[PDB]
Order: structure tokens, then sequence, then C-alpha cells
């Protein structure tokens, strides 16, 4: 069942952050991230009733909280990446811990010359999509591919350094949410061309919006973490037709400034 899970690997921000994480604004408020992302953990965990890790922050790499670039899982199998930026590589390592204790089947991206952020990988349910971007690969989506064998793998060139998951995300089955931007809609009917079936599309006026959380959660159904109608106000619009969705709005404003969207700051787990 899509969207299932029972499990989700989180980490604290530290302080660096703030002033060292890397990004592309405002300065960062880092009590209020930390807030923020305490809310979000609550969420998934509290509210939502999964067993969260959490690892702690290490004040050493400021990116750490952004736990999703360096995993990749599905089923039974993890995928332990390869991080486009040199320094965020030392992430892994703390990782790989946990989804060891998790009893779950590894598989580390050593390829020297092999770099994956999970933050380009879309995971239909039915398959596979990688962007082709400043931080992903093609050696690197090979390694992914050539991982979940299971499953079909295809590229979608992502520029503007950004990711895949920046303009788009999974909504529900066969539901994927979507940016209005020229660059998302290319991306988008791109992703459909090698599609083996069509897709259904949640457009939103906001392509960092399209980011979002879908769960099926048990005795719960449909769920979808969404940005707030504060910060993406004709967005949330579209979320809020989503009538058969446990829709919980999480803000996320402070984190996106370093570029940190809502699937960032989590792996999630279908265990059995
Ligand atoms: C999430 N996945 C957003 C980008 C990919 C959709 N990762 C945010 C990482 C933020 C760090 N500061 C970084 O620059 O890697």
């Amino acid at each position: 069942a899509f969207g299932r899970a029972t499990h989700a690997v989180v980490r604290a921000l530290p302080e660096s952050l703030g002033q060292h994480a890397l990004r592309s604004g405002e300065e960062v408020d880092v009590a209020r991230a930390e807030r923020q992302h305490q809310l979000y953990v609550g969420v998934l965990g509290s509210k939502l009733g999964l067993q969260v890790v959490e690892l702690p922050a290490d004040e050493s790499l400021p990116d750490c909280v952004f736990v999703e670039d360096v995993a990749v899982v599905c089923e039974e199998t993890a995928l332990i990446t390869r991080p486009g930026a040199p320094s965020r590589r030392k992430e892994v390592d703390m990782m790989k811990e946990a989804l060891e204790k998790l009893q779950l089947n590894i598989v580390e991206m050593k390829d020297e010359n092999a770099t994956l952020d999970g933050g380009d990988v879309l995971f239909t349910g039915r398959e596979f999509f990688v962007g082709l971007s400043k931080r992903t690969n093609q050696r690197g989506a090979e390694i992914l591919a050539d991982t979940f064998k299971d499953y079909a793998v295809s590229t979608v060139p992502v520029a503007d350094g950004l990711h895949l998951k920046s303009f788009c995300s999974m909504a529900g089955p066969n539901l994927i949410a979507i940016g209005s931007s020229e660059s998302a809609q290319k991306a988008l009917k791109i992703m459909q061309q090698m599609s083996d079936h069509r897709y259904d599309k949640l457009t939103v006026p906001d392509d960092i919006a399209a980011n979002c959380i879908y769960l099926n959660i048990p005795n719960k159904g449909h769920v979808l973490l969404h940005r707030t109608p504060e910060e993406y106000p004709e967005s949330a619009k579209v979320y809020e037709k989503l009538k058969d969705h446990m829709l919980i709005p999480v803000s996320m404003s402070e984190l996106e400034k370093v570029d940190g969207l809502l699937t960032c700051c989590s792996v999630l787990i279908n265990k059995k």
C-alpha cells in the first residue's frame, strides 16, 4: 500500500546551520527553525504515531537535518547515497548505523564518480524518477537503478541548481503534486512520456509548495503534510480540495531559506 510507513528517521539541526548551511536571503532564525522542526517531528511521531528514530545534531555538519538527501529506502532496502555536496558525506555514517538497527538491507553508494541526493528521487510507488541535477548524476541513478531491481528507473534533467523534488512530490496514489512553473511542467511531461502509465496531477501555483508528504496511516487513510496557508495561500487552497485527505499544515519557512522542504527532513520506512 502506497505511502504506508511505520518508522521515520529524522535528525536534529545544529546551531551552525543558520550561519553555515549551504544555500542560494534573510538571516535564519535558529530558534524558529528549531521549533518548526520539533512540530514537524511530532506530526509524524506523536500525531501520526510512527516510531521515530531521532539522530543527534552534529554541529560539525550544519546541513545534517536534511536526512532525505543521504538515503533512499524502498521496501526492505536502504540505499545510502553519495551526496553531491562533498562536505555532507560525513552525514551518511550516522544514518547507516540507524538503518542497520532497523534490520534493513543496506547498499552503500561508494562509487567515487557517483553522486546522488535523495532530494532528487521521486518514488511514485509504481516506479522511480531520478533527476539529473547539479548534485545527482548518471552514475548515481544507474546505481540507484541497480539497487532497486524490481522497479523501473528513469532520469529527468533538473537544472537551475535545484532538485527534482523542489517542484514535485507524491500527494496520493497515482497523484503527483506539481508546480506551475515552466521548469516543472517541462519535467512533468518529460516524466509522463517515459511511463507505462498515466499519472494524475495535482497542480499548485508555487513550485516549492508541491513538495509535500503523503502517507497512508492505519485507520486514518490518506494523510498529507503540506505548507501553510501563511507561507503559500494559493497552494494551500489547492490542497484544501483534497477532501479524502487528513490535511495537516506544516510550516517550514526558516529551513526553506537554506533550501529545506518538507520531504528533506525525514526518511520514511514501512516495516512488517
Ligand atoms: C531537500 N531534499 C531539498 C532539495 C532536494 C529537493 N534537501 C535540502 C538540503 C539543504 C542543504 N542545505 C543542501 O544544500 O544540501
